[PDB]
């Protein structure tokens, strides 16, 4: 019985941790392993849901009162001009990227990703048969996208252009000029932009900006949730809209539809989680984002006085992504081991984001400036020594 | 100008208008026991709010909770005496993340996979989705919809992939026996493919009991998927399972494909898998209430049915749908037919040409709603039957 | 920065050439079984069609043409396909092109918008595939069955045929497989044309080089649907090099009258098609197919033969073409990962050169093309050094 | 059945001729409709090659033969440093554009062409998704191009700047320093010249400069053929060549390359004929031009002494593109019409070759004497009446 090729195309701490060692796990995204839980009105409102009876089957486009909220949300946001019909609640943006994916793309159709590159999107599109293009994204310019790059890497065989702002694995945010920039190119070769707003709100000096805020003609398919800035990674919700005034979209539209009406649809209970986080008070987000930028400032001003290590500040989410300037390991693999057997941290090795996160290392800022202090005296100490 | 997927165009699946007008419709369409007088029970809900109070709400394992794992693992070998380990389960976003998995790490563009006749649509559309061809088994209405073994021995091909069981089946209500069940075990064994058993249903029987082919098999690989959805009746919280009766790690390729499908999507709920955890190491008492109000709805649809004439059906054994028969009418298909009950009788059916040929001729209803609106459901249809 | 619908245009069938000539620096010699150019053998256009090319240069007609083509042309083109074909056509239904080539770049830059399909054959004949490409339309692949000698699946023109697809096109007979289509696939492809209202485009350049069986035109047989034809001098009439072609409407109804109206404008701008080659055009037309019977005779017989050596060696067998000169084999079984691999093993050690089969769409993987173009003798040597390498393999 | 979009946007006297009504037609460039020939050996060569089975598809690219003779001939009149593999033999200088425009046009991109225009240039453009752009030539100065104005009308959309010269219409002919101004604009955006130079030979007083000449940084792609200055019209053959010392159309080349490809090739025994005609005797042209002149001087001379009539004497090329000064017409198209059916000579009328061309007409000088008399007669009695 031999796998399908699709699938099989789709791309060690533990052992110190089975022996007691506890290593600084600096590796992983999710806010709730740290000290961050989604507020008390969104927990409330899904325990409500359930206790009041909705554990049924949803509409397969999501609850009305959900894509209203939607709606509301994103005008106060974003300004844009869209209804309750021109959005659809999925499983996370994972199933959002899911349904996008399995809608535009053709045996090998292109989607042109961002490098340093978020990897399950690379898996998503190599499994529906495309083939992900990496535009290159500049360090000296935090991480801003290479316009020239995208330009270049265009062919006719290119079906979105997708953005990831604010950025994972960078931490950019990208500004009005790179962004017009991406829709002028997009627009003259017919193509809708994909952006994904999943870190939204987690900026740390001045506002994020939609491309769905500045399109004219091009069609823009926005997906965000409730992962990262509502601190609800373990309930799998999230939608997308379209940003299509010329309705350009609406093949592509109708393919999502038939998609998502034979999965059935996302966790319902959730949904009602998802109306309080849209409609409620964002306290809890000032507070966090409070720590956060505590954190971010932090980490960079102690990777940046360690010689060796370089890294830009990072504008959004909560990663930063350093360069090794000097060092005997012969790549960012070798050198993530390195720290993880010696300094007992872990990292995220640079050339797992593509090629253009060679020679990196990926680490999130997440825990309290305490875990943060002792992780970065370790890991001063390891690089002074090597 | 922006062409949508050839692949998701493919993908196949009027009572709001006349609620618009203020006509009230009886609704035998939607397989969803939440919308009736159905709900999870209380210790689910309440291990559900309690992992989420107790900042359950991170990312878990893409295998699904260590917890949950071992929860199955004993509650298989309670029901079916397959002899697993948690390795050998992975959780899913429900029966349908299970089926979207197993055919994307099975399917080549071409493979076959055989699925029952009358068919349950998402089956077909995900086969064909992944560029696979869904080749329809016949079952057999005089046998109370029992698998064709002539029929699944003639459509084998040297492309079939594996061989789908859904047992109980939707949209039959059929039960199959250990002797179909043993005679689809070894064709596949002949054939070297897996089987493909889906067990949503499971303790959703009223006389006789399911037999799972896992606890049949001898060397013949068995995927087996099972969840929430209907027997816990938490259809709007998206959990489920399958597991491996595969001793020999024949699928090890197959397995090693699905982890990384696993992976890239990240996992499922994470504080729906406590209430899993509280569903199956806990008493199933709940069911046996549920099971009763829905047998005694099973056994009035069935006699009202077939005391309409132009009208037969099978009694079904399993889940809760009745899939009768159009015998005599003025319709020219089962689509006309089901818009004109809709119209004029104001209850709502599914067409049987919606379960593929093997359906047509005949339509879908569920029994879930009570006694009191099946009785009037029951009464205009058979107003309507007399009439035309 | 050229354009990247430009850059995008493939033509792998003629990725191959390259290696051959770097052999014959070597002074190894390759026998060319790749290119169907029957004038690189022993044909050539008949003396007649000749005389009357230079006879047109000598009277001073050497000057542009109408844009349609020359009036006596289309005249005798309508005659032709009346005693050919039974079908009803006047000169006005007629347009001279600059050979198939050129009536395929019209055809669909006049039908095509970006985003539009068009159902081709699978194996597929490469210029269809990149210039539907270009012009930003889809070629949509249907599956023909080597089981029927290559012969159409109607059931699979019936799952790849949505409202999208412009039209269908029927390459009769076929390149690369050699296959002659029956009045029951023809009759069941201008029925599913009939059903989505599009027309079928019938690519006829080798009409009359058939070997049992006979050709039949689905402008013959059409009773609602739109027919465009196309035809030429470059394979019947041995005048590849003179560029010369047509094509016509059957289309009483002039359901296609927008299209045609654009591909007269195109016509305009680009001027004209060759004036001489046009009065040779008129002599071939016009003529006794004398000439084609002898060079029947020759290609009946190198058919016959390869075909024969070809199902004599283990790991080969291959269908017998009833039209054109191409053999389309099976690589059954042997070491290679793929059919590129295959080809360049052979012409590397039989110094003999085929196309690879999946240079013809993914229908073709598996399996080469060859011309039975060369003489004989020449068919032997071949022969004899490829199963000498297929037994050594 | 709709026709496509790119097909849509490609934009009398017979009715007298059958009555039996013979009109002066001056509105055709077809030499070889006049009292001209290709020269006897071209004829011979033509002949030989499809005697001697010349027959068969050449190379994409050509005949070596004919692009080493095509070398030899533009070395010695334009003194330019290129090799065979620099040039690429097509169906008349029609294919040349045709595959230049494939092969650069992208969806909006601009091409300068001259006004008054060459009507096929707007249509090929366009076609191939493109904006024709039309830079002013002032009629003061005997249609020379405005670079004030090719100055303005360039954008970071422009592809390239094309120069017909000698010019269709107006017969003017491009100095040295006109040319080295459009070299410069085109080197200072980073783009090509495309240079027509069909009519090269024809001119009546001092020699045709090429660009190729001229340049030093600035690609030039230089398009030529048999059709004019070797009266074979109907032949349907030419070529095209790139003067590029820095080798900045690498990915152009690639690009005509491919779909020369798939095109196949250019008719055959007409390249021998070619040779013939690049390698031959040009005695025939002699005698030719003697006669053109003096057509040329005569229709200058009528048209200069009719009232309400003015024009620019042609340098070269056979045209003469007079302006209606005055007069009761509301256009020229009007004008042209007005002059068919009551003088019974056939012009085109200047606004064919766009808005530069309005209140103007174009005459052909092809026809002896004796015709252009007589037409001139009628046309001055037509103008004196009105
Ligand atoms: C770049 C990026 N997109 C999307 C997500 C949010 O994923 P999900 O909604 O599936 O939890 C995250 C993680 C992310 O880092
Ligand atoms: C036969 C059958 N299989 C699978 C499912 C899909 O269930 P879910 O995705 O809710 O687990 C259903 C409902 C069903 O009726
Ligand atoms: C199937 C087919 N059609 C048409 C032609 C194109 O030939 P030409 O452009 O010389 O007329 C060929 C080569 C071919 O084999
Ligand atoms: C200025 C100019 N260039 C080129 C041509 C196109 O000529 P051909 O395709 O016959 O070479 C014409 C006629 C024209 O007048």
């Amino acid at each position: 019985i031999r796998a399908s090729k699709r699938a099989l195309s789709v791309e060690p701490a533990r052992e110190l941790e089975k022996k007691g060692i506890k290593v600084i796990r600096l590796n992983i995204g999710d806010p709730v392993k740290f000290d961050f839980q989604p507020p008390e009105h969104m927990k409330e409102a899904y325990c409500k849901a359930i206790k009041e009876g909705h554990n049924y089957y949803g509409d397969s486009e999501g609850l009305p009162e959900l894509r209203k909220a939607i709606v509301e949300r994103e005008k106060r946001k974003n300004g844009v001009d869209i209804t309750p019909d021109d959005v659809r609640v999925t499983a996370a943006v994972t199933e959002a990227l899911q349904l996008i994916f399995g809608a535009l793309l053709d045996p090998g159709d292109e989607i042109l990703v961002p490098g340093p590159s978020y990897p399950p999107y690379t898996g998503l599109v190599k499994f529906y048969g495309g083939k992900p293009v990496e535009y290159r994204t500049i360090e000296e310019e935090d991480w801003q996208p290479d316009i020239d790059d995208i330009r270049k890497k265009i062919t006719d065989r290119t079906k979105a252009i997708a953005v990831i702002n604010p950025n994972n694995p960078t931490g950019a945010l990208y500004d009005k000029k790179t962004l017009e920039e991406i829709l002028n190119i997009a627009g003259e070769y017919e193509i809708p932009v994909i952006s994904d707003e999943i870190y939204d709100l987690m900026t740390y000096e001045g506002e994020h900006i939609s491309p769905g805020s500045l399109t004219k003609d091009v069609p823009v398919i926005v997906m965000n949730g409730l992962s990262k800035v509502y601190f609800a990674t373990g309930w799998r919700l999230g939608y997308m809209y379209f940003v299509d005034p010329e309705n350009k979209l609406s093949e592509v539209r109708e393919a999502i539809d038939r998609l998502a009406r034979i999965r059935l649809c996302p966790n319902t209970p959730a949904q009602f989680a998802a109306i309080a986080g849209l409609t409620g008070p964002m306290d809890y987000l000032k507070e966090y984002m409070k720590k956060l930028k505590e954190r971010r400032d932090y980490i960079y001003k102690r990777l940046n006085e360690i010689p060796g290590i370089s890294t830009t500040k990072p504008q959004g989410a909560f990663y930063i992504f350093p360069k090794i300037e000097v060092g005997p390991w012969k790549n960012d693999k070798e050198f993530v081991l390195d720290v993880l057997h010696n300094a007992h941290v872990l990292f995220v090795h640079g050339s797992g984001f593509g090629e253009y996160g060679a020679g990196h290392f990926r680490a999130v800022f997440l825990p309290p400036i305490e875990i943060l202090e002792e992780a970065m005296d370790r890991f001063e100490k390891f690089m002074k020594e090597r």
